[PDB]
């Protein structure tokens, strides 16, 4: 509606392969649920299994980027659940 920057950039670093890098713009107030929603739009990995991690912190449900005190174009580490057993 008017001039103003709300959304904030981000950096996706695949844990399995550092070569896989993807910069995505998402609001800080955006919760990991919506943020990861985009992460799926680019990677395709189901959210329920997508384990993202901020600066030493783990991405929880309902938690917003701002909750982690992130910054414009903050670093994010992408991960995925494993079998183990």
């Amino acid at each position: 509606g008017a001039m103003g920057d709300e959304e904030l950039p981000l950096f996706l670093v695949e844990s399995g392969d550092e070569a896989k890098r993807h910069l995505l713009q998402v609001r800080r107030s955006s919760s990991v649920a919506q943020v990861k929603a985009m992460i799926e739009t680019k990677t395709g990995i189901i959210p329920e299994t997508q384990i993202v991690t901020l600066n030493g912190k783990r991405l929880e449900d309902g938690k917003m980027m701002a909750d982690y005190g992130i910054r414009k174009g903050n670093l994010l580490f992408l991960a995925s659940y494993s079998i183990g057993g």
